């Protein structure tokens, strides 16, 4: 029957068959369902697209600063170690060098792809081959002050975490870094890798080394990296410019250590903080991730799981299968319970759904016969009652649906009184159709999602049909402008509204879409083969609900 992962009726992985194809540059490509990128059919073709680059051995030519290391001059070497340079050596800055240094300074991906190395036994010093997830993480950790990663296990995260920590200390002066982990030996392992990165850097990017031991390093610029077992002592006692928290979810009695962290980041001496971990049930981390993902804590959420290692997407026969058999083989020889625990970064005591099943079980519906159009009337319009309409237009039409909700806003408890749901109505005749329902419900104001179709619909209502009740956040944008944050907090507010019983949903298909509107880290969406149009239209309302003008349309 099912692919192990697809245990219930729900599809968590699509077969290679259903994947989009493409023939280009003499090779057969297959689109991956995890990132929507094109991957060659043959594994051998993937390798000649991600081939190894040797960083050549340079003690000879100081002119070639990109690779130059003064390894043979022992006086220049820190403690006679070839890879490390003595503290306080004056570098001879040429104009080229300054530009390249500065380039690395504010382009972390370039620095990571050009200068970070691993020393291979067969090919010598080679460039680290970054992965798309790692690249994404570098950008985020760099551009944002506070970042939190919900990763799976056996992703080589440390490789990227090391590169970043290296980049920080090598291109910032007088900056103290503290790595915090459950055990101090864990955080010692992290900086070991950071040191493995630092020691392979060319002279011009390598600051001189003052201290260089297991639990601590210090550079001649003033920057340091300290390995610590997580404690409230470590945070208060030190003045950190950056705090990296390793395996955060698996740190017992973290609440006090976390409270010690607050003043260090939150208004605030204002320092960077990077958290990376696999999840561990509904503990303190679930609260961190949720606050980040709902856009409440200023943290930038990021997530990556097994499929980010693209080697797994090619089977034993070296043909692209989008991780179909690797996943089967990894499920076997172990357990589904363990695969979720090891490879999926899912939280234990919960499903993905935005709305808790605890709430989705209590939710009753009102069965009604819809119009010629897609309109479901739950409660008739009443004179002197305030209504609010939200519209998520298709694009689209199956693909997906047009979704209009009408919400009775009069009382303290808001009620969904009408829903238009259609994949048959053209967006050219929709404005009129929608209007008669808006006009039926006491000249109901409407907040339209400004997608390609929405913008158009907004025009027709406000201008062509001269409807004076269309809500706009600006004069260029006649509806809800789509942003990452609007969706995030719209979902967050929708969750609250629904669960605290401020918003009452009557439409069965709406409640049913909530049933499969779940985690699509770092956001929420509909899972395979489901629609989210009805939910997404209510997200619009959620976001509108937070707006001051709404506090009484
Ligand atoms: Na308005």
């Amino acid at each position: 029957d099912f692919h192990p992962l697809n245990e219930a009726g729900k599809i968590l992985i699509k077969h290679p068959s259903l994947a989009e194809r493409k023939d280009e540059d003499g090779i057969h490509w297959i689109k991956s369902q995890w990132d929507g990128k094109w991957y060659p059919e043959k594994f051998s073709d993937y390798l000649r697209l991600h081939k190894i680059v040797k960083i050549p051995n340079n003690s000879d030519k100081p002119e070639l600063f990109q690779t130059y290391k003064d390894k043979n001059n022992k006086r220049s070497r820190y403690m006679g170690l070839p890879n490390l340079k003595r503290a306080n050596i004056k570098t001879q800055w040429t104009r080229e060098m300054v530009e390249e240094w500065k380039k690395c300074r504010d382009d972390i991906v370039y620095f990571a792809e050009t200068y970070c190395a691993i020393t291979h036994i067969d090919y010598g010093v080679i460039k680290v081959q970054l992965r798309d997830y790692q690249r994404d993480m570098l950008k985020i950790m760099s551009s944002k002050r506070m970042t939190v990663c919900n990763l799976s296990r056996q992703l080589g995260k440390t490789t990227v975490v090391a590169i970043f920590l290296a980049h920080f200390v090598c291109f910032n002066k007088d900056k103290a870094v503290g790595i915090l982990a459950h055990k101090g030996s864990m955080s010692a392992e992290v900086l070991d890798r950071t040191k493995q990165a630092i020691e392979l850097l060319p002279d011009f990017l390598q600051p001189g080394i003052v201290e260089w031991n297991k639990g601590s390093i210090e550079l001649d610029n003033g920057s340091s990296i300290g390995a610590y077992a997580s404690s409230p002592d470590a945070v208060r006692g030190n003045s950190f410019a950056m705090i990296y928290i390793e395996d955060c979810a698996f740190i017992p009695n973290f609440h006090d250590s976390w409270l010690a962290i607050q003043p260090v980041i939150s208004s605030g001496r204002r320092s960077k903080i990077i958290i990376t971990t696999t999840p561990n049930g509904l503990n303190h981390f679930y609260d961190i991730w949720t606050a980040a993902v709902e856009g409440k804590s200023g943290f930038e959420p990021y997530t990556a799981i097994w499929n980010s290692v693209k080697e797994r997407l090619y089977n034993d026969e070296d043909i692209f299968d989008d991780g179909w058999q690797w996943s089967i083989q990894t499920i076997n020889g172990s357990s589904l319970a363990q695969f979720r625990q090891e490879h999926t970064a899912a939280f234990e005591g919960t499903s993905g759904t935005l709305i808790s099943g605890m709430k989705l079980a209590v939710m009753d519906f009102i069965e009604v016969t819809p119009d010629d159009h897609g309109f479901h009337q739950f409660k008739k319009p009443e004179p002197d009652r305030k209504y609010i309409a939200t519209l998520d237009c298709s694009e689209g039409r199956g693909q997906d649906y047009h979704a209009l909700h009408i919400i009775d806003v009069t009382d303290d408890v808001w009620e969904q009184v009408g829903v238009l749901h259609s994949n048959t109505i053209s967006h050219l005749i929709l404005p009129d159709i929608v209007m008669r329902y808006l006009v039926e419900y006491n000249e109901c104001p409407v907040y339209i999602e400004l997608n390609s179709t929405g913008v158009s619909v907004a025009k027709s209502l406000y201008m062509d049909l001269e409807y004076e009740g269309v809500i706009c956040d600006s004069y260029t944008d006649l509806g809800m402008k789509q942003t990452k944050r609007t969706k995030a907090v719209g979902c967050s507010t929708l969750k609250d509204l629904i669960e605290k019983d401020k918003l009452i949903i009557h439409h069965r298909a709406t409640i049913q879409e909530f049933r499969t509107f779940s985690e699509k880290g770092v956001s929420w969406a509909a899972e395979e083969g489901y629609h989210d149009d009805l939910v997404m239209s209510l997200v619009i309302f959620g976001w509108l609900s937070t707006q001051s003008k709404f506090i009484d349309y």
